[PDB]
């Protein structure tokens, strides 16, 4: 007996989470989980700008679960200000800043070039 049904939207009732929203590298992928109970209808989005207005790759993709995965590669290392809305109103986990370490390795290996 499966009685579900969409209660009232809300973006309080979104629940971001991940690696990704700790810390991030220069080319790494930020994973993102975003857990929906009574969020109800609505669409998520998110925005990635580093302080230097630099616009990172961001895509969304929905599971089974009910969740959306979130990653985002950026380009250049430092600070940067991750913005999601869903519904057209902020999470209670965004805006949220995160510090990003450059793609430097000390090591040297094969390089495809």
């Amino acid at each position: 007996g499966s009685s579900g049904s969409s209660g009232p939207f809300d973006p309080s009732k979104v629940v971001a989470s991940g690696p990704g929203l700790e810390h991030g590298k220069v080319g790494e992928a930020g994973l993102l989980s975003v857990d929906c109970s009574e969020a109800g209808p609505g669409a998520l989005g998110l925005e990635a700008v580093s302080d230097s207005g630099t616009k990172a790759e961001v895509s969304i993709q929905n599971n089974k679960d009910g969740t959306y995965a979130v990653t985002y590669v950026p380009l250049t290392a430092g600070m940067y200000t991750l913005t999601m809305k869903y519904g057209g109103e902020l999470v209670p986990h965004f805006p949220a800043r995160v510090k990003v370490e450059p793609a430097v390795d000390t090591s040297s290996g094969p390089s495809s070039g």
